C-alpha cells in the first residue's frame, strides 16, 4: 500500500530551504552514532543511495539529544574535515555498539582512530578547530528547524519527515523514503 501522510511520514508545516539543486531531490538523515536504529540503518540507507547516484543530494545531520553526546557530533565532523568518513564509520559503529568503547571523549576518539591509521594530532586538531565547533552548532540549529525529536530521522526535499518512530520498521522507513523521493520526482508531491 502507498505511504500515507501523517502516519508513515509527516509533512513539515514549516518547509527548510534545500540545498539540492534543480532535478535532483533532497535527502538528509538525522541520526547519532550511539543510536541502535541508525546503525541497523546503515547498511540500508548506504546502498539506498548509491543506487539513486545523481537522482539524490544526500547528507547526515549528526543528533546531540543531550550534552554529554555533543563529542559524537564533533567526532562526525571531524572524520568528515579528515575526508575519512566513509572509511572509518563502520569502525566507529562497531566500537560504540560491539566493542562497548562509546567513544565519548575527544581522547578516546583519537586513541581509537588511531587504531584505525588516523593521526592522532590531526584529529584532534580537527576536533577541536573553529570550523567543526560551527558545524555542530549549526547542526544543533538544524535538529531545531526540522523539528526532529528522535533518530533515524529521514527528510526528503526539506519538506516530507520520515523514520522508524513513523514507519515501526527500517524497511518501511526505506520504503517511505523510496516512495517519496519519487513522489518529488515526478512532482505530486
Amino acid at each position: 500500500s502507498a505511504p500515507v501522510a501523517g502516519k508513515d511520514f509527516e509533512v513539515m508545516k514549516s518547509p527548510q530551504p534545500v540545498s539540492a539543486p534543480a532535478g535532483k531531490v533532497e535527502v538528509i538523515e538525522f541520526f547519532w552514532y550511539g543510536c541502535p536504529h541508525c546503525y541497523e540503518f546503515e547498511p540500508t540507507i548506504e546502498a539506498w543511495v548509491k543506487k539513486q547516484g545523481d537522482k539524490i543530494a544526500f547528507k547526515r545531520v549528526p543528533v546531540a539529544f543531550r550534552d554529554d553526546f555533543v563529542p559524537h557530533s564533533k567526532l562526525f565532523y571531524a572524520l568528515a574535515a579528515l575526508g575519512v568518513s566513509e572509511k572509518v564509520t563502520p569502525a566507529v559503529f562497531n566500537a560504540i555498539h560491539k566493542e562497548k568503547n562509546y567513544l565519548l571523549t575527544p581522547q578516546a576518539q583519537a586513541d581509537f582512530l588511531a587504531t584505525q591509521g588516523v593521526d592522532k594530532k590531526k584529529f584532534l586538531d580537527a576536533y577541536n578547530s573553529f570550523s567543526v565547533q560551527g558545524q555542530v552548532k549549526q547542526s544543533a540549529e538544524l535538529l531545531k528547524n526540522y523539528n526532529i525529536d528522535g533518530v533515524p530521522t529521514i527528510v526528503v526535499q526539506g519538506k516530507y519527515k520520515t523514520g522508524p518512530a513513523y514507519t515501526n520498521s527500517l524497511e518501511g522507513t526505506a520504503q517511505v523514503l523510496d516512495f517519496l523521493v519519487k513522489q518529488v520526482q515526478d512532482k505530486k508531491l
